[PDB]
């Protein structure tokens, strides 16, 4: 019957469980975790190297963030000692191109206009909008230093980052393997005083390569100026399997490859006739769209991966090898956007088991009502969530002040989860005014951390107490 | 009916919602944040900047506290190398005039008297009273340099603080934009050995402005001697949009300014009369003040705002233009006290949605009880206080001895929930003495945090799970 | 009525109240925290003062440890700069006397054999026993240098400790003020090459006092050295009060001093009789130690304190007058003990309210079945107890390996609380062995954490839900 | 009666508890714990010891790792100041042997082919396999430094380790007790330009002594590089008798110490009979395997103990004594997996007194429903552990991402229980992808921990308040 049906099926499920697991075992093992940072904080958490204190992760100063060109990544991504050309990395991984440096700018005497104080003032800058957006050739001109390129002029998009969020390439350059003149350039950018006074926003980005376990990983770095006149930096980091070739194991991973696209080929259809079978059948059901996520999901990740990747990997080993640099950066997107979405599946992948787990017994019987009685969840949560952004957003506004952790004003709404578990900081929070706000700290502990607790856990209990009494009205 | 009567209203509240948000959305932008700390710690938490460790945050010795002189602010509020005379902040921001700097001192030979120690004492000084307040012209006399002056003959007010709390002004300087002198001011306060040996607390105090979103901050700096002998260092940081007045986006935001305040003028009178209207009716009725606290709070920015700021904003242009100094300070308290409660409102003004959001279902009907039945809250939350200070009373007594986080009798009420909370430093609780108190930690996380939890919830679950029952007494 | 006899005692519960809070709020105001504190950590958190990182409360080496003779306290009590002799205390506070060093030692040869490496070793050293115990004359002798006394000798006791807890003194030596030979006897320290090989605990203590608020202050310092080589410091501070004269405000504390000490004596006696009167009636009343456990309490601090303190304040005029220096320490024990109590009594004193803050309603029948239905709390109490040993015992075992916060038993008691709430450093528990013992973490964690929790809270729960019909079966 | 019965052998339960607590009590006093860290930080946590700050516990470039040979345990294991040859460990403890270095290493050309930069790279290196296992003599040959030799060529084992869990031994150095050459070895491996390249784990490792109180501890450490091409170290500590035997106190321990061993052995045999008394009697019980759980426990410590130890103890007098160094590490291992199970007997020892600390009252009764209706413990602890699982395997894939704390795949569980718990350092996740992924932790400290927590306490609740009607069904 069904246990012949549906067993069979959950045999596929069972079994290709594993295959993307397979994949992801497969593509990743355990070190990949220690492949990030092993090979990262090699740049972050290692200072200035001045045998001063401060890192990348800790820079403030504008002039201070050349000690971070010369004496941090640039002599970071190294030229090793071993004694035609041939450059590898540490004796381990592999360098490709050379990073691709960007930039930002906006438009002189644009905005930012004190009335009177223009005695003071001749020019002055704003912040960064859709419309600043400008570009300054004005030199000293050698060549690219003052060319202004659009982004699709380039050929990736911009990047998200925190406060922009925008798209645009200020400036370009191009580095050097060559370790002499890439800190002659910055001597050169001596003789055009850089790049910045009231720039944005700089990258400086790249990719590369481990030759052990072939795995490819991306470097994009982030440092904002906000218009205030502030210095915060950041990082970006992704790895990558650049080919789903392998020059040995391929066809290990290869097995399954071409295998599943198939497969959910077959759960692709089938489901879609049972779209018209059944329309309002599965509203209201809830039972539904979860399982049909995936469909959106899967195939997000099975249309554009081959799709963009396989077309470009071929020039990667032109534009590559010659000493200048291909951009792999919005392929990679992809690959994150890709690493994303295809984890994000696994999830309600996995949970597959979470229905399949439990046809047992009364075990099974009993969760059903867990979340159906659980619809009173949505109804206090409202009341909490603005009673949450309530103080979050007089966080904001009491703690625009001085404060970390608040005032981005999305951060203080975690860092209004943040408390209730734990950790703050909280020599800040009181002596930012001595009355204010810790009455609030006071506050929100008391009723949030009070009232919050049990409108969770009787709604919880009573109808989970209620349905033993509603498990007992079967027997 | 009522439909057309309250949405319409609530229109006014849905609306006008994003009026106030819209101002402090639009004096606000995220930004401002960081433009208090990425503007703070280039002066906080840098270093006493010797190539020593300590900070500002961290200050201990006397003489040391003249390291901060020299080598902290005085260097940190700063002059410009670019190359008449034409000064700008580190080319982004704009100073203003030139700090003001203030102090105390008190009666010699006043109090702290041993009897027959008075061999090895000659005079002594006691703690900073309301009877302290004296003023010692006595030399070496430059001029100012032992000028007491009240602060009636002075502008504003004095500062509160933690400890004292109090109002005077015992000597005061203008600083100068000169870096030269500034020192040698310094050093004329070497050829005066400066102001302080029992000297309770110094002020050095200014504000200044950022030119690009032309917003304004406030610089107000404690540094605390109690008579004990000791040193504690503090701030005090406050933003400020100056005038209302923008020299490009005011009529924005001066859009809907004058607009508003017409517009609740239409809801000060409307209940004013519903109070000789209903006069008990509101009494026991809970429902009441909370809708009626914005009235004082809303009028109390209202009034005074413009009140002041308009006024002074004037001299300002003067006052400050010229090299000598304009206390804003008196006017920025306002602001803070207006930004204070103008966001204290904005909770209220917030959760006015909170009643509004529900009128829907028997959602809307079961949270009347939620506090209705809540009057059990208040019944107990007795026996904690007590319990609560008791323990914290108990602490101030017991860790009145050296330990942080405690025993300023305030701090331990906060000490007291932080601890249930977490975070704490527990090596030195213990360490205070072996026996003494840690049974006291123990017993507390002990009884509190095993006898405050359900106390809570019982009483959040009982007739919550009463008002299932409650609610099926409708049904 | 009874509302006559009550609230006219309970008067006198109301203003004696104030009276015990005016003393401890008069002997002591809020500063004197910071005054322990400030006053502290000159000494403790601050470096060796080499430029060197460490400080005392970091001190590894046993050379390292004369680092912090002649770099640390030393010079940490100090001799001051102004220009017969006339030294104040960083122009504050006051030095009288001069420490009194002491230490330990024990039999050479004592124990710790091993048989056949009896080659390897001539002699060994055990552990500081209760037989340990002796008395060593071997030079190089000057005078005291090698003079051995009892402690019955000397005049106070010895002290507790963490490890040991004994009494003993293995040495002596009064110090100097003299910072000249202070250093030379540490020089001729170096010509004695000190007093330290297997020396298991060093004292080196004394008290001292503040000028402005007159209060005083006991230096007692412990660094012990287990018998297994190993270096363990530590501090004990106390604040004083020494001569409840004032020479100034004295008749304003002795105003009530003197007063309540009849007070109370009326309270002594009459429940004496109740005695006599009610026998088993206070019996299982579980209403009766408490209301009289002050009694024991309040005569402890009543009757030793002026015993003892009035007596030796005499000589503390004299003895520490002239350069020689007398012993406050085992009065100081004793005020450490009259604190300790006096505070440990404020507690019932203070929640002699809390049966009074309620004969008001419904709210004070209720709280009398919270502890009479939470008989159960005593019932699981152990389960829990021995469970929670249980993993501390295992702990111990397990972690006696290296580990912090663990493994002096009792610390481990501590440490099983510390976790349930937070804060741990858990880098440490896993690195321990990899299997070894991070399950139980997770165990306990899982187990306690989960099983612990409502236990307790049902316990609450039920019997107060039960309170409900039990306070309906009043209705 | 039974009364008669039990508590006879009960006192056999209470008495025979003291005594393997009088062993452990008596084998470990209290301080063995500091004898752990005391005796560990002066290598750990101590720094390179450059006067630079980076300790082992911080360690990362290779070529750094030789400023640990060179600068920190070399000197660490320490030759003596005092004046044949004589070496003590600072006056106290007992050196022996000298360690044996250990190391791994791999075939050349095995694996990592890149297919088109064969041009870059003539020769790779793979991870550390089951079939990497692979011998190079090739030089330059100083005897040993090339020889390769199996690990049953050698005596013990291999080491477990996180990643690598493997058994191989590459090359084999007998350190020096000469301080003179044993940096000249490393000297002379500059010579060699020592043995590394894609080396896996390095091991130089050893075992010491106290004198005082005769124990005895090993030295075990691990630096594994992954061939990722990173560094991480660690450490292994393990404290021992060596020989049941003392030469004073043995007779003390040795007292009970041949009782126990036919004491228990009366416990053997009993229930072995009352297991074919009695089959599925105890099956389903639940009662049952957890009282003869120890029975396998103790006869695992029991019979393999005194097998091996009082086998080797013998040689280990004669080839530690000369210069050369025996192997105790597969002894101590035992020791190690001895001092495991025997503590981890404790408990269950221990807990022998839970099942008999209550016959006594209803107390007793209640507790058997108390797990016997937890049954449903175990039906929801899956879908917990899955959703568990759930985002752990969410996480491992969306934060194999540079972070710690995770995508060691077992390391994320942990971390997943560690957040609920708090000490999240948190800046690292949202930093990770500023959507991607603090929406997770929003979800999951949502979901889970609002979801978890009264699925445990209600039917810890319920079925508890139903024990006081199931308790109120007896009455
Ligand atoms: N007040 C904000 C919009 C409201 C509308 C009602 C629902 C909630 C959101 C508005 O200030 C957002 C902004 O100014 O950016
Ligand atoms: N005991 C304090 C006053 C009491 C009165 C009764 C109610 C509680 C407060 C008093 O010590 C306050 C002070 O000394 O400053
Ligand atoms: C360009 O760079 C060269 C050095 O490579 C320098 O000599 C020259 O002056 C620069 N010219 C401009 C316009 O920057
Ligand atoms: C070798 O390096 C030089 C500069 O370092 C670079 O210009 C050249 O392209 C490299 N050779 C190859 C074949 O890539
Ligand atoms: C005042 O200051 C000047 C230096 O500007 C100094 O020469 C003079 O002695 C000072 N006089 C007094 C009374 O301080
Ligand atoms: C320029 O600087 C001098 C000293 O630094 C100052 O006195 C002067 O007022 C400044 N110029 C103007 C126009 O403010
Ligand atoms: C005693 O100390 C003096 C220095 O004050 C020194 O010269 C003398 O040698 C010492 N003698 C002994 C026995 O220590
Ligand atoms: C002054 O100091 C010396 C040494 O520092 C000391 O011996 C002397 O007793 C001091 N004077 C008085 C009056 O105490
Ligand atoms: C062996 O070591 C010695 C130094 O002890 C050195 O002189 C010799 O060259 C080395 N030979 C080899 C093959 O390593
Ligand atoms: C003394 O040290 C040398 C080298 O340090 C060593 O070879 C010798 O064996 C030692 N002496 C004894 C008796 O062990
Ligand atoms: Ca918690
Ligand atoms: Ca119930």
């Amino acid at each position: 019957k069904y246990l012949k049906s549906v067993l069979r099926e959950l045999v596929t499920y069972l079994l290709f469980l594993i295959v993307l697991c397979i994949l992801t075992y497969g593509m990743m093992s355990s070190n990949v975790y220690y492949y990030t940072r092993m090979m990262s904080q090699l740049f972050l958490d290692t200072p200035v190297s001045k045998t001063e204190k401060t890192n990348f992760k800790t820079l403030s100063s504008m002039e201070d963030f050349w000690k971070f060109t010369e004496g941090s990544l640039l002599d970071g991504l190294y030229w090793k000692m071993q004694p035609d050309n041939r450059s590898f990395i540490f004796y381990e991984n592999l360098l490709l191109g050379v990073p691709r440096i960007r930039q930002l700018r906006v438009r002189n005497g644009s905005c930012s206009i004190p009335q009177d104080l223009r005695d003071e003032i001749k020019e002055c800058y704003d912040v960064y909008s859709v419309s600043s957006e400008d570009r300054a050739p004005f030199g000293p001109r050698n060549g690219t230093a003052w060319i202004y390129t659009s982004e699709k002029d380039l050929n990736g998009s911009s990047h998200w980052g925190i406060i922009a969020t925008y798209s645009g390439a200020g400036y370009y350059l191009d580095l050097s393997r060559t370790r002499e003149e890439t800190a002659a350039q910055v001597a050169s950018l001596k003789k055009n005083v850089w790049l910045d006074r009231g720039t944005r926003a700089t990258f400086i980005d790249f990719s590369v390569y481990n030759a052990n376990i072939n795995l490819f990983c991306v470097v994009r770095l982030l440092v904002e100026f906000p218009a205030t006149g502030g210095v915060i930096p950041s990082w970006q980091f992704q790895p990558l399997k650049l080919i789903r070739y392998v020059t040995t194991f391929d066809f290990f991973l290869a097995a399954c490859e071409i295998i599943f696209c198939f497969f959910i080929f077959y759960y692709v259809v089938e489901e879609i006739l049972e779209i018209r079978i059944h329309k309002l059948h599965y509203f209201r059901s809830f039972w539904n769209c979860l399982d049909v996520v995936i469909v959106v999901l899967s195939v997000v990740a099975i249309g554009i991966n081959i799709y963009r990747t396989s077309n470009v990997e071929v020039l990667l080993q032109f534009l590559e090898d010659q000493n200048t640099f291909p951009n792999f950066e919005h392929l990679a997107y992809w690959q994150i956007q890709f690493n994303n979405i295809a984890a994000v599946t696994v999830f309600f992948v996995w949970i597959k088991l979470f229905k399949f787990i439990n046809f047992n017994r009364t075990m099974s019987q009993l969760s059903t009502t867990m979340s159906r009685c659980a619809k009173d969840l949505f109804g206090f949560a409202i009341m909490f969530f603005i009673i949450f952004l309530a103080y979050a957003q007089l966080a904001y506004l009491v703690f625009g002040t001085q404060v970390d952790d608040f005032s981005t004003f999305q951060e203080c709404i975690f860092t209004q989860f943040r408390i209730i578990l734990g950790d703050i900081n909280f020599a800040e929070i009181e002596e930012a005014n001595r009355v204010l706000g810790p009455i609030y700290f006071t506050t929100f502990v008391f009723f949030m951390f009070f009232i919050l607790l049990n409108m969770f856990l009787a709604i919880i209990n009573d109808t989970y107490s209620e349905v033993k009494s509603d498990l007992a009205q079967q027997k």
